[PDB]
C-alpha cells in the first residue's frame, strides 16, 4: 500500500524531516510492500480538513498538532495548561508518560484515529513589533495564534486580540501591520524569519505545544494483524524521536535568537499576572484529564526524572 501522510509544517521543519525518516524505514522494513508519500507545507489542506480526511480515511496517515485535535477533543486542552512544563524536557517526561499516554485511547471514536504517541514541537514564545515591558503591553495587540482554543484563552485573558493564521501569513502579516505579535517558537522564528521584523523577542516558555502520530481508524482496521502492530511501532518511534530533537535545539535556536539584533528578554509565570489562573478557570470543566496531568508534571519534577 502506498499510504499518504500529511503535515502543514514546511521543509527544514523537524516534523517533515521525522515523517521522511519514518517513510524511508516503512520501506525498508515492510520489504517495498509498503511505502509513504509524505505532503508537507499544507499541501494538502489545512489542519482540520486534514483530520476530517483521516476521519473518512480518504487520508491515511498525519503527524497533527494536538492543539488542531483538541478542536475535535477538548480533553487534549489539558497539555496547554501554562506553564505546566518548566522546559522541554519536563514537557517530553510529561508527554512520555502513562497519564498522556492514556489521553491517546480516545482517538479512535472520538476523532475517528489511531494516535500512536506524542512528539512536540518547541515552547510557545511571543514576538512583538514593539516594546514589551510588561503583561500590559499587550494589551490590545493584534496577536497571531494557532487556530485553537487553549491558546486563544490565554490571550484573551491577557487581553491582547488574538487572531488565528495558519504559518504561511505570518511573516507577510508581520511585515505588512496585518499582526502587531505573533506566538511562535524558536524553530519557526528562525526557519520563517519573523525576527525581521520583529523588535522584542519574549521567551516566556508558557505552553507546550505537543504533536502526534496519526492513523485513520478505518485505514487501521483495514491492515493485517502483523502491520498494525508494526506500523504503528514504527511511527511511534519517529514520533518519539522529535522529542529528543527539541531536548537538544531549543536551547540552540533560542541562543540564535540572541544573534538577529533585536531586544531579547526571558520571563517567567509571574510576567502573566492573572491570566493563568483564569485560563485554569475555564478549562476546569473542559479538560477533565488536567489535575491528573498537573500531579504527573510535579511528580516528575520532584522526582527529578529528566534532564535539568
Amino acid at each position: 500500500k502506498e499510504f499518504r501522510l500529511g503535515l502543514i509544517t514546511p521543509s527544514p521543519h523537524t516534523w517533515t524531516k521525522a515523517a521522511e525518516a519514518f517513510g524511508a524505514e516503512l520501506s525498508e522494513k515492510s520489504g517495498g510492500a509498503h511505502s509513504v508519500s509524505v505532503f508537507p507545507a499544507r499541501q494538502l489542506g489545512n489542519e482540520a480538513q486534514m483530520l476530517q480526511q483521516l476521519q473518512t480515511g480518504a487520508l491515511d496517515m498525519a503527524f497533527m498538532t494536538v492543539a488542531e485535535v483538541s478542536n475535535r477533543v477538548p480533553n487534549m486542552g489539558a497539555f496547554y495548561a501554562p506553564y505546566l512544563a518548566g522546559d522541554i524536557n519536563h514537557a517530553a517526561a510529561i508527554l512520555r508518560s502513562d497519564t498522556a499516554r492514556g489521553m491517546l485511547a480516545v482517538l479512535p471514536q472520538e476523532a475517528g484515529v489511531v494516535g500512536v504517541g506524542f512528539g512536540s514541537a518547541g515552547m510557545r514564545q511571543i514576538l512583538s513589533r514593539g516594546a514589551v515591558n510588561s503583561a500590559a503591553d499587550l494589551s490590545g495587540l493584534k496577536l497571531r495564534i494557532t487556530p485553537f482554543d487553549p491558546i486563544l484563552d490565554f490571550y484573551n485573558a491577557l487581553g491582547a486580540a488574538p487572531t488565528p493564521m495558519p504559518l504561511p501569513a505570518v511573516y507577510d502579516a508581520l511585515a505588512n501591520g496585518q499582526v502587531d505579535a505573533i506566538d511562535m517558537d524558536v524553530e519557526l522564528i528562525n526557519v520563517l524569519k519573523c525576527h525581521e521584523h520583529a523588535d522584542t523577542i519574549l521567551i516566556s516558555n508558557h505552553m507546550m505545544f505537543p504533536m502526534v502520530g496519526l492513523i485513520s481508524a478505518r485505514v487501521y482496521a483495514g491492515m493485517s494483524d502483523a502491520d498494525k502492530a508494526m506500523i504503528s511501532e514504527l511511527m511511534a518511534k519517529h514520533v518519539d524521536s522529535t522529542l529528543d530533537v527539541y531536548m537538544v535545539k531549543e536551547p540552540e535556536w533560542t541562543d540564535a535568537l540572541t544573534k538577529v539584533g533585536k531586544t531579547f528578554k526571558r520571563v517567567d509565570q509571574s510576567f502573566f499576572g492573572d491570566a493563568i489562573a483564569q485560563w485554569e478557570t475555564i478549562w476546569a470543566d473542559k479538560a477533565p484529564s488536567l489535575p491528573e496531568l498537573r500531579k504527573t508534571a510535579a511528580d516528575l519534577q520532584a522526582e527529578n526524572l529528566y534532564f535539568q
